[PDB]
């Protein structure tokens, strides 16, 4: 890999980091760079020992956003040409968990990155901000979505139309990120949470990832039906029965994956 | 009643109070205490003198989730029944205002039952969580809806993922709860806040209700068209008139729930 | 006008500031002022100079809502006969960014007038509520449904339910708002706001907000379809070309809005 | 039962057969019919022997709409007490499939009652529609909202803006019922489309009819994420196993219903 | 009116006819005829002895499409600047009943304009169209959405896609239309069918057409629950008393509108 | 290949043709089958000559559902594996026009796959339907989805619910498929519609595609808002002036894919 480095990390080497690493370019997601990230991405989530993966970048930069060299001179037939900008939204197809752990910068296609990811832990130095108004263009993966979503009307449009950028602080108190870390522990923290994730029966965490997920694609009477469906189903598993015997049992539970 | 305590209180008998009493258990919810519960709500409901309800556990605990040892042994077919874990949503047929006085531990179904009330004040010490994930299985009373439609994606994987737990002061700052009060003042703050809507037409609140709850059921669009709607529908009763006609008179309004 | 103050305060004029002048009755908003509000705000939309619109009121109030003295003797008839509170929601349809500064009292319709903008920004003495409850009736221009979205059920259904207001610093812990500044230098941090907005692309600016308001009118996957068409779409601007080359030429860069 | 008729006419005794049986006022569902209604359907659905349900009326009427001299002196505040005309919609919570055999006139309650069941099946001389406009008054069971869906717009305004009613040869034709039968074979060509029904696994049944009722609830894209999942879950019961079984083994499937 | 013509044509001008006069252009809808169109719909929207609208064009054609020598020269920058095309939704904000009449050709515009309407009556020789893809453009007023709902996914592609007309005939069967009259009959038939709709209380009226219009932006459980809030209100006019009367007193009745 | 054969027919070889050739299984798709289709799906997607495309199986059967042999030893967990069935739904990615033509039996899998691509035509002796039932098991590849949305909910019902067959006429009908042609012609006739569709713009064709399939994923009034921006995105386009130039200057379209 020329842009990306990976390593297994964890007790039993059950999670998978992943981490940008094109110093140069602030960590700018080129083509290229993408195309390795999908990669890692895919490797980890077919390696059956890896129950989670973190997604981090430099302790200066996440990623500045997409390569902005790289689309200076493209048109808008090289929109519906299929060759550009694709391949991006890879990462919400990963059935897995994966957290996001940002330090410095995090700016438009850096902070989308961000937002697809399930978890986000900031480091106390984190930024975040959807500067593609400053370009003469506005945000194509998501920042107008998930921000929204999560953030609120108001911080979103302000976000959004201003080009501003907002503190790890002001992030979590609007909701985009759960946790906010020291900038040198912050991986730590994020492989540490991957774990927790990694010890559970991996077929059922998928389960309830897709849960929570469904919760953006359809009205609330609905997602409880579906959510009621993914239930029951559980009762199918041998974790299942094995998780709430280890409770009764006092005992400490061994999910075997099934 | 074996598992609950239930006492009309306030102003005028106004508020209706249940008390989750079984205490051995951290107020498991087994299949009878939910039984006497419903029956609980129902009379509030029929009773023409109480206005809101509020619904309170113990000091230490709200309620630590359903009877684990109730659904241990149960199957996939089971769950098809239609006799497995029923009845638990008849709280949201209630058209009367109900809020959730949490203090302590509010654990799996019992932090679903609290979001499934119209309100939640939460006591210094309260505890939510979703710790479904280490029984092996997925939160299948809204926990996965809910809290994620009040908290963000990032909290709710977060919760719903690894089973942690988070403190009232996270969830007030999340949005999951409204307001939080000293473990000794706090079921007497929710039964002022029941005071303040029981004084208002019973008529105009639960339509009031009724709109709020469309938000998670509908677009912007529709939703504003249906609260439209309820709007023009208050011009039809007489409380709409005392009470525009007692503000111009300078007077207090007197509601007579038609 | 009789009831508004306008006129433009950008650092070069582009800043169109209207405000709400009836100061006798908390700035309520009667059926007059509303059609001089709509024509104010036309004007600002259509001059070609003014890129964002400021709105505010006085220092003691932003508006105690509709005129509660025009509405008193109206029937359920006379509502569907769509000459009662009518043209309310004309700014939602204005496509330049409307930035609401709000000091002191924001209450019902003054309430939803201020969520209907794209931006909140509010004075350290502000008050936001929705106390239609208190009159026998319920909010009936987003009260029910924009706040909701923005605050979380319980709240919502807090504030609608009691009519309970709620302070600037709760407000924007909620993310109703998303800037608290002294009562004296709001309007002017407000206008500040408005200028950056003001500096870029107008056509590609509107993009931008047609964008985050979709995030109330669909599923987040078609959601992500919009927007990325918006996205496709800008780079068919010259804007667009001329704010990236500006950038990898590390020039200031200003567009010609198209 | 003095308004309903109830047997087993199934073969197997696996189908139940609900008659309306009040010949005088062309079988108008009155408040007591409706509380018969109700019961005789929660019998069979708690009947393990019977697998689907048939409903019919008489030759000349299957239901002529709801009592109309029952609801001449109601109120607004009447229809808000909870309880005016409820129970009309418990059918759309049983499990097992509902035929209804069309006979006759289907107005008003009548025709949103057979369109609530899962299968219409109409006589050569039945016919449908919508009258409630020519009482001042619109559907309120429906009649607006499943009509439309399968009929299409324009012959579903037409329906409900004159109140003209459509014959059981234009219901076909339009999609509302899905077979015609001659007046006095009608009932059993029902009869044994239930049986067919009845002869397939109870719980696979309910899965699909669950899936296919959600097609008028979620976006394509969701309807089939959660088709997916019940599709998988079948693959948990044991029918599913003798079912594909029985097929490569070229004999005929034995249903345990599990 | 340059190209339009106008007049009540009702038993007591209960019914407003508007014709599409611009033979030369087979009744291509120009800016100007647009604006027309408009007027003559808020006139008859404010005459309160019309209560019901009947849009026709000529034998030969409905209307043939929208003025493409109007749209030629224009390009991406007026579209959103512009008020080029605008104004084409104006009939579906009318409260009243409209009904389409349509002789021969209704393509592109033309066959957009007939569906926004509520009712379509075609004439035998009557054609419909969407041939925008043969013009290296798409249908821009509704023709991919309001025609795919009525007709089917398969029919609606292969229209779109191909350019390729359909018959009177084929439009019934797909339900595009309601009602096949012969050419000279048709405006008559037409006109009858807006009589029997004037006649019937104008406020019920209107209430019935927002229920139906609602299942198309909607989930069946939420259209269902508003069509129950909007027959509920029906309880708090007049006429709705008048009509039920009318039923029992076996005697006509005498709609007032309100 | 080993089970399906590809072919260029177009009056310029613009027609992709497919044909399922596994006459021995009635062309049952096994996991082998669908690779190859998903390639030459892929190829004929790929080359810039082809404007569309037929997809056609043999004349007794055009596919009797996926392969049940492949199937009937699985588990609940093998569906979760991540590699059972996978890869069914690529065809409802493919940005060019697909229509199947469907001679004899497509039950299932088979159904399924014909309701994905855009357009059907069917053979005077084709026949549908959904025997999952029958199995033990349910559509999971669309059947209780797009076939309920195209027929309405009794005859998707009684299709799913009894597992009986429908001829091509009523699926003619109930708008399931838009065409029936002879048993011998079919696949010629599919290939003159591929034509026409291949003779316009395939950059709009690609846009009028997306913007049809969007009305099974949003409300009407957000599908209006998306059509009308691809409608004003097809102004930026080269072809679109070669398209209305070309009427305005009646001389025959000249397109150039841009
Ligand atoms: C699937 N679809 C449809 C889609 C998917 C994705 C996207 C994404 C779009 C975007 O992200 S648009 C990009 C938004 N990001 C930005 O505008 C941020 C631009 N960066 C900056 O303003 C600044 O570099 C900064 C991050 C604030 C840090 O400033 P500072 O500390 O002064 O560093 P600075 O010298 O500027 O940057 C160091 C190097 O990184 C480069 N760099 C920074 N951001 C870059 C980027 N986004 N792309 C490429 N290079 C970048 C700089 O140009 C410089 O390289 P050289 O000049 O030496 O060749 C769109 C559609
Ligand atoms: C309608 N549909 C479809 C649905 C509706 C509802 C649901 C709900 C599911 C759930 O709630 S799953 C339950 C979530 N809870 C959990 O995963 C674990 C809950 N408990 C704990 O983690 C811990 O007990 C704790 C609350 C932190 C307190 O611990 P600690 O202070 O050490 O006390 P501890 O001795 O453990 O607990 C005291 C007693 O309460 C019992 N207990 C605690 N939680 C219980 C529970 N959820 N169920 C039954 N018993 C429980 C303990 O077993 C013990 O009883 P003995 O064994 O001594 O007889 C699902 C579907
Ligand atoms: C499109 N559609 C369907 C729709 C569109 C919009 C709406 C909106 C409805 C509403 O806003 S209902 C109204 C919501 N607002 C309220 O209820 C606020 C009522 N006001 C208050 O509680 C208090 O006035 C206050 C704002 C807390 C300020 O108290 P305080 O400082 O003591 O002043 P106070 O003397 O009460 O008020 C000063 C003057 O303002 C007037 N005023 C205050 N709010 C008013 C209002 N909403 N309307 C009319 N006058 C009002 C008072 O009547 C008084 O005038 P005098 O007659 O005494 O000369 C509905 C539907
Ligand atoms: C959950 N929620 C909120 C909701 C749930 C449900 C509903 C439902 C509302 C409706 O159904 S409104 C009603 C819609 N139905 C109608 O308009 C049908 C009215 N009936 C007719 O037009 C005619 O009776 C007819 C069915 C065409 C048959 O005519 P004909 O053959 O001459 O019979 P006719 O003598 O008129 O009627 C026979 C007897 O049945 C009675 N009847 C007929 N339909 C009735 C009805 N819907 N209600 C009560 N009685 C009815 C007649 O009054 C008469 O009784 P007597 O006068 O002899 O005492 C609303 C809301
Ligand atoms: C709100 N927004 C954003 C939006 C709102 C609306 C729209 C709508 C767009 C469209 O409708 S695109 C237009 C769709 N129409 C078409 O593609 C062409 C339809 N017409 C034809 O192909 C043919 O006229 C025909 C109906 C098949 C048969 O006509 P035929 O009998 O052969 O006679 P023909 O000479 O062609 O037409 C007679 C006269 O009408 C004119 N004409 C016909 N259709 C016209 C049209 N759409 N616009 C302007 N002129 C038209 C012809 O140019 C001719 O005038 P002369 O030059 O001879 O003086 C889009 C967006
Ligand atoms: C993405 N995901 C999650 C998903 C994606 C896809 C699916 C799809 C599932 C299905 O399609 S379940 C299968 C639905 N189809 C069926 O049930 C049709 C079963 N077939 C039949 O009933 C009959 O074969 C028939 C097509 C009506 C006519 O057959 P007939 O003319 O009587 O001849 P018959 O001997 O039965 O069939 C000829 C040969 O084809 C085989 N065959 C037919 N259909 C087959 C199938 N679906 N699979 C495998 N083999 C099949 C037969 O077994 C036989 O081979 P031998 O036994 O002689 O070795 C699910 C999920």
């Amino acid at each position: 890999f020329q842009y990306i480095i990976t390593e297994k990390k964890g007790k039993n080497s059950s999670v998978g980091l992943i981490q940008l690493n094109r110093p140069k370019a602030l960590n700018a997601l080129c083509n290229g760079l993408i195309e390795e990230l999908n990669q890692a991405l895919e490797t980890f989530e077919e390696d059956p020992a890896v129950g989670a993966i973190v997604l981090t970048g430099g302790e200066k930069a996440f990623a500045a956003g997409a390569d902005i060299k790289e689309m200076q001179n493209r048109t808008f037939q090289d929109c519906y040409s299929g060759k550009f900008l694709s391949h991006w939204d890879h990462i919400t197809r990963i059935k897995k968990p994966v957290i996001a752990a940002v330090n410095g910068y995090a700016l438009g296609g850096g902070c989308e990155l961000a937002m697809m990811c399930d978890i986000i832990y900031a480091g106390e130095k984190a930024q975040f901000g959807q500067p593609e108004i400053l370009l003469g263009t506005i945000p194509g993966a998501g920042g107008t979505q998930r921000l929204t979503r999560a953030v609120g009307k108001s911080l979103a449009m302000e976000m959004v139309l201003t080009g501003d950028r907002i503190s790890a602080q002001d992030a979590k108190q609007a909701g985009l990120v759960s946790k906010i870390f020291p900038v040198e522990t912050l991986v730590e923290e994020a492989i540490q949470c991957a774990e927790k994730i990694a010890n559970n029966s991996k077929i059922i965490v998928a389960m309830a990832k897709e849960s929570v997920n469904a919760a953006f694609e359809m009205t609330l009477t609905e997602g409880n039906k579906l959510e009621k469906k993914l239930f029951y189903s559980t009762f199918a598993t041998d974790d299942r029965r094995e998780g709430m015997s280890a409770f009764v049992e006092k005992r400490k539970a061994n999910f075997k994956d099934h």
